[PDB]
């Protein structure tokens, strides 16, 4: 009598979509994807397999025009497709970009409906960046704040952020896929926690326990070899240049050590450590191990910390 998560990505809005389509490109297994926006012309060309047209009596098929009322009214129109797209799911991430209509008022419905049918319920979402003006920040803030609200736990990317890990001349399509990769590696995180019984195991239930009605959230994933690799990786983890929430404070950690036969119970401590040390608190660790002979050389560390 094993369990197998359902795990589904939903992205909301323009943003949201095409943060799943760059996820599909780049490959993901055992997850399922949905695509829920207003504008039928974008939803058309998702590459989901589940895609739901919101508020086409409203909109006459197009956007929101940059009006949250409109994306929340949408979404609320929709609840039974909503739901039906849903149902079944374990754990739901809910994707979007702040400060539009669509995004901005529907996820935190799309959100309510995950937590309502007792998925753990996790937003991934964007802030805008300053050169959109204040009126956009203002409501992507609200946007936000009815996240954190309708989830159980929260990962903010301040897009702004991205203007720190670039040169003048990277494509923005290169930037915007290093934001993808908060929540690609996070999904995959979990997913490769569920599928593997560690020699420490951690399951689903852990992932319940450390982000179940918590707020604020880190997912990251380190991977380093050779000397000081533990370290290295745990550093890595924990130290995303895009995150609004950063691991200072973190009161729950649930870490996930991954090497080969190698893999020392020295380096496990001195990755544990850091990770705590970071925090500046007293961390309740669920802490765990994994031995992958194909490894050699490599240790991945992987956090998630949450009780800010
Ligand atoms: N990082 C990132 N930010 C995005 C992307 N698309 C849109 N945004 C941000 O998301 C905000 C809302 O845009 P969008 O999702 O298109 O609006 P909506 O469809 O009305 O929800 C924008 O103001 C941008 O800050 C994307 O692909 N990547
Ligand atoms: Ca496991």
């Amino acid at each position: 009598g094993s369990h197998m998560a359902t795990l589904k990505v939903i992205g909301v809005g323009g943003g949201g979509n095409n943060a799943v389509n760059r996820m599909i490109d780049h490959g993901m297994n055992n997850v399922e994807f949905i695509a829920i926006n207003t504008d039928g012309q974008a939803l058309n060309l998702s590459k989901a397999e589940s895609k739901i047209q919101i508020g086409e009596k409203l909109t006459r098929g197009l956007g929101a025009g940059a009006n949250p009322e409109i994306g929340k009214k949408a979404a609320e129109e929709s609840r039974e497709q909503i739901e039906d797209a849903i149902q079944g799911a374990d754990m739901v991430f809910v994707t979007s970009g702040m400060g539009g209509g669509t995004g901005t008022g529907a996820a935190p419905v799309v959100a309510k409906i995950a937590k309502e049918m007792g998925a753990l319920t996790v937003g991934v979402v964007t802030r805008p960046f300053s050169f959109e003006g204040r009126k956009r920040q203002t409501q992507a803030a609200a946007g936000v704040e009815a996240m954190k609200a309708a989830v159980d736990t929260l990962i903010v990317i301040p897009n702004d952020r991205l203007l720190d890990i670039v040169d003048k001349s990277t494509p923005m399509m290169e930037a915007f896929k290093e934001a993808d990769n908060v929540l690609r590696q996070g999904v995959q995180g979990i997913s490769d926690l569920i599928a593997v019984s560690g020699e420490v195991n951690l399951d689903f239930a852990d992932v319940k326990t450390i982000m179940s009605n918590q707020g604020s959230a880190l997912m990251g994933i380190g991977v380093s070899s050779g000397e000081n690799r533990a370290v290295e990786a745990a550093k890595k983890a924990i130290s995303s240049p895009l995150l609004e929430t950063s691991i200072v404070g973190a009161q729950g950690v649930l870490m996930n050590i991954t090497g080969g036969e190698s893999l020392s119970l020295f380096e496990a401590q001195e990755a544990a450590d850091i990770v705590q040390d970071a925090a500046d608190e007293d961390v309740n660790m669920i802490f765990g191990t994994v031995i992958n002979p194909e490894l050699q050389d490599e240790i991945v560390v992987t956090v998630i910390a949450t009780g800010f």
